[PDB]
């Protein structure tokens, strides 16, 4: 159906391990949007073509206002090109690295969002599992859309793949190679709601080794000007032991969010 002669390719809005993700407009309607491109050589080569068919039939079926959409996809023998809704205000990521932090009604509002799409998710028995700011975009009323479901499963679930890159958002059952399942993403919703009040994450650490350790053992402290609101929603979140941590309708009911965020459930 579609090919790439039906698109005007533009400005680079972004790069990851895989993809390179471009700007587009296509020529018949002037509908404007994203085009990820994977190259086949690479998808081979690191063994991930399973993740990739699963990036396409999950999202794909979502439709969520705070989930981002997928539209369509073709090949062409060297690469792989994602049709994808344009997110027009950038990344949450590069939000973090122009304030340094987020004050305490960006932060609750940015975690109701969250909490809303994941619930929407976990509904379905999808778990997200790389949930972090490089993977969160922003619609042009700056309201957060979840993207990236390259490692997006079914719960329960094991870990066949690799980890690529930094361990700073993952659980212990996660690193640890054990078995793992809705309660991943609400690790990784404590870790973020660390890094938007104070600017990085609670384990970060200057090895991957000494990394793991921190997490594995939970060891994370709070600067002083951290509440004590936003201290126990984060507390509840970090615990080792996952059926420990809270349900997505408890973060949404907490009263440091209630108070501070300016969007509902
Ligand atoms: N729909 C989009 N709109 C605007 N920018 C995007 C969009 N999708 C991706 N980007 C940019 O490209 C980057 C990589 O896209 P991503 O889908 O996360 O690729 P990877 O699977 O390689 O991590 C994002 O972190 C962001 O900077
Ligand atoms: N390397 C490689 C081989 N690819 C693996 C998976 N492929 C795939 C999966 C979902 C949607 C679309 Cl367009 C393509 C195509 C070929
Ligand atoms: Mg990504
Ligand atoms: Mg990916």
């Amino acid at each position: 159906q579609w090919a790439l002669e039906d698109f005007e390719i533009g400005r680079p809005l972004g790069k990851g391990k895989f993809g390179n993700v471009y700007l587009a407009r296509e020529k018949q309607s002037k509908f404007i949007l994203a085009l990820k491109v994977l190259f086949k050589a690479q998808l081979e080569k690191a063994g991930v073509e399973h993740q990739l068919r699963r990036e396409v039939e999950i999202q794909s079926h979502l439709r969520h206002p705070n989930i981002l959409r997928l539209y369509g996809y073709f090949h062409d023998a060297t690469r792989v090109y994602l049709i994808l809704e344009y997110a027009p205000l950038g990344t949450v990521y590069r939000e973090l690295q122009k304030l340094s932090k987020f004050d305490e009604q960006r932060t609750a509002t940015y975690i109701t969002e969250l909490a809303n799409a994941l619930s929407y998710c976990h509904s379905k028995r999808v778990i997200h599992r790389d949930i972090k700011p490089e993977n969160l975009l922003l619609g042009s009323a700056g309201e957060l859309k979840i993207a990236d479901f390259g490692w997006s499963v079914h719960a329960p679930s094991s870990r066949r793949t690799t980890l690529a890159g930094t361990l700073d958002y993952l659980p212990p059952e996660m690193i640890e190679g054990r078995m793992h399942d809705e309660k991943v993403d609400l690790w990784s919703l404590g870790v973020l709601c660390y890094e938007f009040l104070v600017g990085k994450p609670p384990f970060e650490a200057n090895t991957y080794q000494e990394t793991y350790k921190r997490i594995s053992r939970v060891e994370f402290t709070f600067p002083d000007f951290v509440t004590e609101g936003a201290r126990d929603l984060i507390s509840r979140l970090l615990k080792h032991n996952p059926s420990q941590r809270p349900m997505l309708r408890e973060v949404l009911e907490h009263p440091w969010i209630t108070a501070n965020s300016s969007k509902p459930s």
